[PDB]
């Protein structure tokens, strides 16, 4: 389990199925959310990345509160990485070339997807932690251009989090998950 076979599969996968299941996307668009979740998720530290958006507040969440925003998370992940899957019309990846890892516990690895007209590259680095258990490789961030997607949360749900706490930030995951996803056409 490496990071770099891992990013390319996850990849590889997804790409198959945006190019070879337009008639279920069309028929549904919310089936990206499956696509996200079926090719995309069992790589992700969902846990992880929800208690980074979280910060602070992770401390003072009872469990109950924890579970109830995970899985709210969960299913905004399927929501937004759905949605900007979308925005799929014919790209093409590449992975950074494998490095040795060393003695390394987090490792960026950059997917470039590539328009096929030479419109200019999405440079997205997908950031990769060893678990201090298992030994596995899992996702935790997409440094989209040049800017952390978790720092980018944190900043965006920061006043819902001072006000409302988990209690309302999960709220409005739920709200955001149960947006119809739209495509372009
Ligand atoms: C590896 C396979 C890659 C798939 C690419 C397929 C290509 C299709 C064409 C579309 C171009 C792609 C780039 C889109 C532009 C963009 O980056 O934006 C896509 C949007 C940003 O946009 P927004 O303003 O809507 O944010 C507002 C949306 N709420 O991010 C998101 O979802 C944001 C969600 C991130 C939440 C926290 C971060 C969690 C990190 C976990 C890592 C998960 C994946 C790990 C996988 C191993």
């Amino acid at each position: 389990t490496n990071p770099y076979k891992l990013m390319d599969e996850a990849a590889q996968k997804t790409f198959d199925r945006l190019k070879n299941e337009q008639p279920q996307i069309r028929a549904n668009p919310d089936y990206l959310r499956t696509i996200v979740d079926q090719e995309l998720l069992p790589y992700v530290q969902v846990k992880y990345a929800g208690a980074l958006v979280l910060g602070q507040y992770y401390k003072s969440a009872t469990p109950a509160q924890r579970e109830a925003y995970f899985a709210a998370f969960r299913e905004y992940l399927k929501q937004a990485y759905g949605q900007a899957l979308a925005m799929y019309h014919g790209q093409t990846y590449q992975i950074a070339p494998e490095q040795p890892l060393g003695d390394k516990t987090i490792v960026p690895i950059r997917v470039t997807i590539i328009d096929p007209n030479g419109r200019p590259p999405v440079r997205l680095d997908f950031q990769w932690r060893k678990n201090s258990q298992t030994g596995n490789w899992q996702a935790y961030d997409m440094i989209a251009e040049g800017v952390s997607m978790i720092t980018t949360k944190q900043n965006e749900w920061g006043t819902l989090l001072r006000t409302k706490g988990i209690d309302g930030l999960t709220a409005q995951l739920k709200s955001i998950s149960q947006q119809k996803i739209t495509l372009e056409e």
